[PDB]
């Protein structure tokens, strides 16, 4: 619609750090293209959207997905549905047809791959290029519709609500569901497909659900390394939580992109929720120290990314294990109810 234009939320602060490849040398290689796509859109007095879409191996899908979901639920298909169930169904449908749109788009691309692969059983290399149908996107979108918070996510991106309770202080509570190996249920799903952890060595933080990525869906076989599986590994089944009544007790909402989750887990060690607490310490220390909302967000991001490169550099300093060696686009969104 392009979201880029839609009115901006003065109650939301943004932090961004651009993807990096860390050189052993010491130097780095920042990208140009961000693969993270954001929205902090006010459609109307009641309706507003906060979303991060993390593009994988490409920006095409994340771009297209944000534009389409804004279009499917912003102008303004929301006043026709009362019940929380109907609003949930609205967002559920919005994902469904973002995926429908993907598979209509790549339709010929696969028919081109199979066409050239059929003539095998002078350039040839463009066959690798042709496996550009590995492009897809994680997504997290919080939709505040008139004192009610709705949350639809798929893949790596994450959503946190910070509540203060009966003797305080700050209770972090993840509304998102991680669709990757940080989530045992997902590990067990893969286990059951005939996959093992060793199949995912060297592959950063593979989301086990996402928009698009034909290569991990139908024709996962043309993975090497998705190829042992006995059924499609990457399923399309987003998670939708409905009608969280934003109360005076609800303090602020935190949206995390894929890059950000990856980074946190690489520096914080284990258990995919210690990372959260340390992100929300980190910010709660920042709103005693800063005043501008986008400044708080940019300071916290800026800490982590160098906390990340220190962890890398303090790994190359000691016995050079070196698990990670890069950074994806880090993005942080803080929607604030109570300063």
């Amino acid at each position: 619609s392009w979201t880029d234009d839609l009115k901006v939320c003065n109650q939301t602060g943004v932090g961004e750090a651009i993807n990096q490849i860390y050189k052993d040398d010491g130097r780095r290689c920042e990208g140009y293209e961000s693969r993270d796509k954001k929205c902090l859109c006010i459609s109307d007095n009641n309706t507003s959207l906060y979303a991060i879409l993390s593009g994988h191996n490409g920006v095409t899908v994340a771009e297209n997905a944000l534009q389409e979901m804004a279009a499917e639920l912003l102008l303004g298909q929301l006043n026709v549905c009362n019940t929380d169930e109907a609003v949930k169904e609205l967002i559920r449908q919005s994902f469904m047809s973002v995926e429908k749109g993907y598979f209509d788009s790549i339709n010929p691309h696969v028919a081109t791959k199979t066409a050239i692969q059929l003539h095998l059983s002078v350039l040839q290399k463009l066959d690798s290029l042709n496996n550009a149908l590995s492009v897809g996107s994680s997504a997290v979108l919080a939709l505040i519709h008139r004192s009610h918070l709705y949350l639809g996510n798929i893949g790596n991106c994450r959503a946190l609500l910070c509540k203060t309770d009966e003797h305080d202080t700050l209770t972090v509570t993840q509304l998102s569901v991680d669709h990757n190996l940080l989530n045992a249920e997902e590990a067990a799903r893969l286990f059951r497909l005939g996959l093992m952890a060793q199949n995912f060595e060297g592959v950063p933080l593979y989301s086990t659900r996402c928009i698009g990525n034909y290569l991990g869906k139908a024709g996962y076989k043309d993975c090497n390394f998705l190829s042992s599986a006995t059924a499609e590994p990457v399923i399309f089944e987003p998670e939708i939580v409905g009608g969280i009544q934003i109360t005076p007790a609800c303090r602020f909402l935190v949206l995390m992109s894929s890059g950000l989750c990856r980074a946190l887990h690489e520096i914080f060690p284990g258990d995919a929720s210690t990372g959260n607490r340390e992100l929300v310490r980190m910010i709660s220390e920042e709103f005693q120290n800063q005043s501008t909302l986008g400044g708080v967000a940019q300071s916290v991001v800026h800490r982590i990314v160098q906390a990340h490169h220190d962890t890398y550099m303090q790994l190359v300093e000691e016995h050079r294990s070196v698990t990670f060696n890069s950074r994806d686009d880090v993005t942080l969104l803080i929607r604030n109810f109570n300063y």
